[PDB]
């Protein structure tokens, strides 16, 4: 019992592996207990010191095939009735109690917190010594969208009047410039007080979001907005202030135009791309639904003492308790079999939708779904401890671990800041030294020498003027919607063509995708199995056998059972089954039935189906010609099933999964773009293989642990390249997650659906093509709306510089409007024009591989199985 060693097992991949080890651990003598873990590769073994070593035991795991190295319980709760300190009598007794290390109990809050071992005490011996005391126990980005949404419309409250005014100016007025006082005018204080308005409360988020970005030492859109609206609400400020005190017969000009304009359009932008950024991350949710509520517990044993049956939660249950799992009932925790067979879904784990035979001494994973009878289960991991947990742990990891993208606004911006400065203070050194050179320069072209200001003080204010409108024009309007509006089109785009794409990150992403991983069952090929050959072994018709199969088999349960009779219905003019017939079935050893209506199969004695297995027990042998074939179909890793009647062999019928016919048009698609292609299941090598070999991928993993597939997905990413998944099963949930580009079949499992970004609801390979096609369309579209956005900007900053002065052009002041007026409609034109996109014709696919498709040898096609390809 004492000196419990810790092992950390590598190169398991089945349950059956699991067995095996604890069987034969147990089995040498010393060895006590084994317990063991599939995709955490952990391990816990009881010895006796004296008998066997840690060094032993290692030997003797490695011996049987996987790699051993040798390496080194909290609850809360919360109590009614806590109004009393002296109910120290709750701890004091726990104390008492032995196994039990620390326990505390809250007064603030009825909270209690005990640390104890959980190999000797569990929170079921806590809650009942809790009762006999005598009270009861019991265990315990929108924001961003809405801030960006008050700025945008209080920006737009306040800013449009700021811009009609603008219009009436322009287009036409002299009541507007009447004076109230010497130096301002009531069009300027009209627009002081708008422009305050908007600074201090459209702003407000502009300077929050900026001062933020100052203190990760980076500059973006929100930095260069901030400084752009600053220094000109500053200097508006300022010349109406000296305006004033110097009480001049005109008032000067002022740029309280462009703080509205800019919080406007920045603000529609940045709500535009959060808006189009949300999305939901149920996935974590579907996963928790899986585990079961509820479990029987046993008390006593199973043989000839049997008292109650409890219901009990399971986070309640502890390790070591015996469990009933009623038949249709998910499996509360893993545990080993005793003393009950029945059939049991592991779609969870493997992914396939064949049920596993279970027997006493085996083991079962918890969510797996129980059938054909009850099950007694001792469990042996509970908790965070269960294969299913484990997954919700790499989903979650995967989660966090996709780290934000930089918006391609803000890099630009980034480059944008010092560049608006260093042409804003080149354009005011230079204005000031032609001024004090020359001064005539100013006079020609400036007005403004009249005033009886002295000479110095013209030069500077019409330099810093000059400068101002610079770095004012220069400031782009349509910036944020450059990337949010043609990302928004593509996924209506998408939308439209059977493609749902959850956030703008999958369509920046895709058209980077070098390596595709493609799941094998439900991806690749069809999830249920379908009747792929017929032959016969006096020579009845084939029609009227299959008809005879069918009847027997219409009762049968088995998903190879219901294949054959919809296989032979198709056939068969499916009118009504016979009504006459017996049956009668031994699992796992064939089926027999006695038919006798062979007259209905006209109009539109007994019948034996099973094995190799049956007829050897039944005294009927195997051909050479008809065994050869059974090989040979077993070589492709199909399932095989003989009939015969009366005793005398009649026939074989193969049953195989068709793979999609696009399947194969699909990878050599994507290998003609220079694009690897893997397939990676969980099914076992032979089917794999002969799945690869029809269409055609290189690479084949089988026999591969939903951890096994996370980290494949890594290593694919550490090479530089992009990964994208497409999966189906929950299995592949924690791959979608962690891949670059997530993939989802739109038949396949909701946990796999919410996990991927892509669902694919059209359930076609060839979209994974398309929305490359469509991504790489989205970017190029992207790049050009950013020149929209800078390019009528960037020409006006020469013309507001002066370069064209003496050419007798002059920077008007409609330019302002009119280039944000050309800019943002520009980017919606170019961003609303990619509605025109079409999906390409599976026909010009099929055109490019008229000779370039070919099929692969079963010989070149590598088969690796685990992760450190120890097995071959
Ligand atoms: F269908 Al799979 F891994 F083969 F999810
Ligand atoms: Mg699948």
């Amino acid at each position: 019992a004492p000196e419990k060693c810790f092992l950390q097992i590598t190169g398991m991949t089945c349950i059956s592996c699991v067995s095996n080890i604890e069987r034969n651990l147990k089995k040498k003598d010393g060895i006590v207990s084994v317990l063991v873990a599939l995709m955490s590769g952990k391990a816990e073994v009881k010895f006796y010191p004296d008998r066997i070593e840690p060094l032993e035991i290692a030997q003797l795991v490695e011996d049987l095939g996987f790699g051993a190295s040798v390496m080194e319980g909290n609850v809360e709760l919360i109590i009614t009735g806590m109004t009393c300190a002296s109910c120290h009598n709750i701890e004091s007794r726990l104390m008492r109690t032995p196994g039990i290390l620390q326990a505390s109990v809250a007064l603030a809050t009825c909270k209690a917190q005990v640390k104890f071992d959980p190999e000797i005490v569990g929170p079921r011996d806590i809650i009942r010594i809790i009762e006999g005391i005598g009270f009861q126990a019991s265990l315990a980005h929108k924001e961003e969208i809405k801030q960006w949404r008050n700025s945008f419309l209080f920006s737009l409250l306040f800013g449009i009047p700021v811009i009609i005014l603008m219009i009436y100016m322009l287009a036409a007025t002299m009541v507007l410039d009447r004076n109230i006082v010497p130096g301002l005018s009531i069009i300027n204080l009209v627009f002081f007080i708008l422009c305050t308005f908007v600074q201090t409360l459209g702003g407000r988020y502009f300077y929050v979001q900026a001062y933020k970005s100052l203190k990760h030492k980076a500059t973006n859109m929100d930095v260069l907005i901030v400084l752009a609206t600053t220094i000109a609400y500053i200097y508006s400020v300022v010349i109406l202030t000296v305006a004033m005190v110097e009480k001049a017969d005109k008032s000067p000009e002022t740029f309280f135009d462009t703080p509205p304009m800019l919080f406007m359009f920045i603000a529609l932008g940045r709500w535009l791309e959060h808006i189009a950024k949300s999305k939901t991350s149920e996935a974590l949710a579907k996963l928790i639904s899986l585990q079961a509520t509820e479990a029987a517990v046993v008390t006593f044993g199973a043989n000839q003492i049997i008292l109650r049956e409890e219901q009990v939660a399971v986070e309640l249950v502890q390790r070591g308790d015996i469990v009933k799992v009623v038949p249709g009932g998910k499996f509360p925790v893993d545990g080993k079999v005793i003393e009950g067979t029945s059939m049991a879904d592991e779609s969870l784990i493997t992914g396939e939708p064949m049920p596993v035979r279970k027997k006493p001494g085996s083991m079962v994973i918890a969510g797996s779904i129980n059938a054909h009878g009850t099950v007694l289960v001792e469990a042996t991991h509970v908790g965070s401890e269960t294969t299913l947990a484990q997954i919700v742990k790499l989903v979650e990891e995967a989660q966090m671990s996709k780290a934000p993208i930089q918006q391609l606004a803000d890099k630009i911006s980034g480059y944008f800041v010092p560049f608006i400065i260093i042409i804003s203070v080149v354009t005011l050194v230079t204005w000031i030294i032609i001024g004090f050179v020359n001064f005539d320069i100013i006079i020609k072209y400036f007005p403004s020498y009249s005033k009886n200001i002295s000479k110095t003080e013209v030069i500077i204010r019409v330099a810093f003027q000059t400068s101002i409108t610079v770095l004012s024009i220069a400031c782009p309007c349509a910036l944020g919607l450059a990337t949010p509006t043609a990302v928004m089109v593509g996924t209506g785009v998408a939308a439209q063509n059977g493609i749902l794409i959850k956030g703008g990150e999958p369509l920046e992403m895709a058209h980077k995708i070098k390596a595709v991983m493609f799941d094998k069952t439900g991806t690749i090929t069809h999830g249920v199995p379908k009747v792929m050959r017929v032959l016969l072994l006096v020579k009845m018709p084939l029609k009227r056998m299959l008809a005879v199969v069918g009847t027997a088999e219409a009762s049968s349960e088995h998903p190879l059972g219901m294949a054959v009779t919809k296989y032979c219905k198709e056939e068969l003019g499916t009118e009504l089954l016979g009504y006459c017939t017996d049956f009668q079935a031994v699992p796992g050893c064939g089926i027999s039935c006695k038919v006798n209506n062979i007259e209905s199969v006209l109009v539109q004695h007994t019948v034996l189906i099973g094995n190799r297995e049956w007829m050897r027990r039944n005294g009927l042998h195997i051909s050479t010609d008809v065994d050869e074939a059974m090989s040979s179909h077993e070589m492709k890793g199909q399932t095989a099933v003989l009939v015969a009647i009366d005793g005398e062999l009649c026939g074989m019928i193969a049953i195989a999964d068709t793979v999609k016919q696009e399947a194969a048009l699909a990878v050599h698609t994507l290998k003609s773009m220079g694009i690897d292609v893997v397939l990676i299941t969980g099914d076992n090598r032979k089917t794999a293989k002969a799945i690869a070999t029809q269409v055609g991928i290189k690479k084949v993993f089988a026999e591969v642990l939903p951890s096994h597939k996370v980290a494949k997905v890594q290593a694919l990413q550490s090479d530089n390249k992009r990964v994208a998944m497409v999966g189906d099963g929950v299995n592949d949930s924690p791959a979608l997650a962690r891949a670059d580009v997530g993939i989802a079949i739109g038949t396949g499992t909701d946990v796999a659906i919410e996990a991927a970004d892509i669902v694919l609801i059209r359930n076609d390979l060839l979209d994974v093509v398309a929305s490359i096609h469509l991504s790489k369309r989205t970017v190029r579209r992207i790049r050009l709306n950013f020149v929209f956005a800078l390019i009528y900007n960037l020409l006006g900053i020469p013309i507001a510089a002066g370069v064209f002065m003496p050419a007798g052009l002059v920077l008007q002041p409609w330019m302002g409007s009119a280039a944000m007026a050309a800019s943002s409609v520009s980017v919606v034109l170019s961003s609303l024009q990619l509605k025109c996109y079409r999906k390409p014709d599976s026909d010009r696919y099929e055109a490019r591989a008229q000779g370039h498709m070919k099929p692969l040898t079963p010989s070149q096609i590598s088969v690796h199985i685990g992760m450190d390809d120890r097995w071959r």
